[PDB]
């Protein structure tokens, strides 16, 4: 019937008008209307006094910050915050992200939580940190995700001399995770060690997605903003900043190269004091790139890095991931391309409790109807 | 769980935030926002282009004027319209009311469809025409209700000499229907033959409710507008027009009196050429009321009429319906107060098809965010 067809969409968690959508819908409309200012308008007042009561009972029944306990903040910065939390009822342990709504739109034109949400909600991939539920309130987005007790790659690199045996591993894992995202029609565009976390067993997942983007039917994207961390940006993306940016996934392979280099050499290949110095060097890569003579690297590890750090037109992986997978550097004995996430991780976390956070550092009205909650509608996500 | 408690309300057809509410919610928000004018606002545009597509598929799946065929208009006037319709899929026959949204609020401050809706939706009473579903579109409310093939009492009276045997019957039926409404905490306030229809078997239901009102915990209402048909208004309601109106249900019994009189005498007891003449007479009832000498009425039929047409302070039924039920006028042989709607109606309709309509007559952008659909949210009603 027409009637079932409806109930389909309202339930489908991938539908833009499932229950949460609507409840977000109604809920934001309250917020964006409830001011002595526009309550002057006839309609607006009546309406608000009607739903008034019920909306409070609802606000109480839904998911709430309160449903959780903060074990401690394990990541703060220019974004919002990550806290180790304990679900009060389930007694269980999660990582929760807090995003400033205020920031989120008004400043960030290019931090699409939308993309992020869907990915963590529905990637259903061993390569992608997973989102168990999302909710908002007036100020905040909240993302409840698997606690990754291993810490990030920055932290890891920060603590060890990474031999190549190790590096092979992390690189491979990154490549797999990236190809995941790619083959989901997305370009990641922000491949940095800070976005790579390790689970309980010391295997990798990608944990941020705020900058991903659906590709052309040709595999390309059209873009005019540069995005990412200065140190890791590709030339093409750097250039896209000047309007008329057109590039594919191979920009993610660029960053991989950097990553490898940083992992093997313990510095990033285009370090400078200015960001422009950095940029300068990135554009000048053909001359700016090279290896300290005391760095102990294999020739293969050098080819691969070099095969990555070049212009899209020649860069490795423009022919897809298989030629990457096939580079000599990867020949090894502990794993192959199919079993790797089953093999022994090179650094195994030893976690004494389910809240052991040793791998992280300690931290330190309108006039018009404006309608600010609109973009947050359909964010709340359940199960 | 908290989680089930939710799904309760979203399903409960009596909840102000069941699915239709929300879908009305989302839907009206589109309409009240989709203008080149405010699409200038950042939020408003983005939002609208998002839901854009999905809302069209929905608009198609829901209940639509189109789902029905118009057999013919059987009532038009200062309200909107009633049409005999055939549900296309079920092949079945209903009466459908059309209300101008434009009118509905902007002019009418006192035509609470809300009250009407709930009554016909949920009275679930043999005395109350029944509502099978309600839907809106941009212009209109639509009410799908049982076709009452008998026509109204105005029509009936218009066609026969009503003997008292008959009158006893219709009055009794009215009294029962009224007491129904009352004992649902409501005062009807617009008792007129035009609001009394007859079903297939020639029994009565009340078909309009736009003027009903929840009573005090004391059984009273506070009111400052007069409502009803000039000919039938009670003194107290007429006076309420002057601010400080305070009265109970016994104002509905006033109108009953009129009704009886009109039925027995074939004219209304306070007829004049002006409305004020009428009003004059109504206030002057103590002297203005009396019976033409050629009118053939029983003494009992006169007491009762007179017992009704007096000031609330003394009027019959201020002590509840039982003293009415007990008036001698009602002594009869065909029915008692409990079986009446099972007994033989005095005028039995003879309807040759399921669309025989012989008992009816032939008929002949904003600037600000204004928010006009708000008051219509939660009107759509299903099953
Ligand atoms: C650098 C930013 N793009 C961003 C990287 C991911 C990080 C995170 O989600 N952390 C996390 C998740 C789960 N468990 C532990 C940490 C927060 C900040
Ligand atoms: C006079 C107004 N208060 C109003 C009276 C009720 C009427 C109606 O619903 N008519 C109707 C319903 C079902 N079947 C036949 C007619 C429409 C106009």
């Amino acid at each position: 019937s027409r009637q079932r067809k409806l109930e389909a969409l309202i339930r489908d968690p991938r539908s833009p008008i499932n229950v949460e959508s609507l409840l977000d819908g109604l809920n934001s409309l309250v917020l964006d209307l409830d001011f002595p200012a526009l309550r002057k308008n006839k309609n607006i007042d009546n309406f608000l006094n009607r739903y008034e009561k019920i909306v409070k009972k609802i606000r109480g029944l839904q998911m709430k910050a309160e449903d959780y306990d903060v074990v401690k903040v394990i990541g703060r910065g220019a974004f919002g915050e990550v806290q180790l939390v304990r679900h009060k009822a389930s007694q269980k342990v999660y990582a929760m992200k807090l995003l400033s709504k205020f920031e989120m739109i008004k400043r960030s034109d290019s931090a699409f939580f939308w993309e992020e949400r869907d990915i963590m909600a529905f990637a259903n991939s061993p390569w992608v940190v997973q989102l168990f539920c999302a909710f908002q309130d007036d100020k905040y987005l909240y993302m409840v995700m698997e606690y990754m007790p291993g810490g990030d790659l920055v932290n890891l690199m920060s603590n060890y001399d990474v031999p190549e045996k190790w590096a092979k591993f992390y690189t491979a894992e990154v490549v797999l995770a990236l190809d995941a995202i790619h083959s989901m029609g997305l370009i990641h565009r922000d491949v940095k060690p800070d976005n790579m976390l390790l689970d309980k067993h010391g295997h990798l997942k990608l944990a941020d997605f705020g900058t991903c983007m659906k590709m052309d039917e040709t595999g390309m994207v059209h873009c005019d903003t540069a995005v990412g961390t200065p140190d890791y940006i590709s030339p093409e993306v750097l250039k896209s900043q000047g309007g008329d940016g057109y590039y594919g996934r191979e920009c993610d392979w660029w960053s991989v190269g950097v990553f490898l280099f940083e992992m093997l050499v313990g510095d990033t290949p285009f370090y400078a004091d200015s960001l422009v110095g950095t940029y300068s060097k990135i554009m000048d890569h053909k001359n700016s790139l090279c290896f300290p003579e005391d760095a102990e690297i294999s020739k293969h590890a050098k080819n691969l890095i070099c095969a990555f750090l070049t212009d899209r037109e020649v860069r490795l992986g423009r022919n897809g991931v298989e030629e990457i997978k096939q580079h000599p550097f990867f020949k090894n004995d502990q794993w192959n391309w199919d079993n790797i996430r089953e093999t022994a991780a090179p650094v195994v976390p030893e976690l004494s409790s389910d809240i052991d956070s040793s791998n992280f550092d300690d931290i330190e009205i309108p006039k018009a109807f404006v309608g600010n909650q609109l973009p947050f509608i359909g964010f709340t996500y359940y199960r």
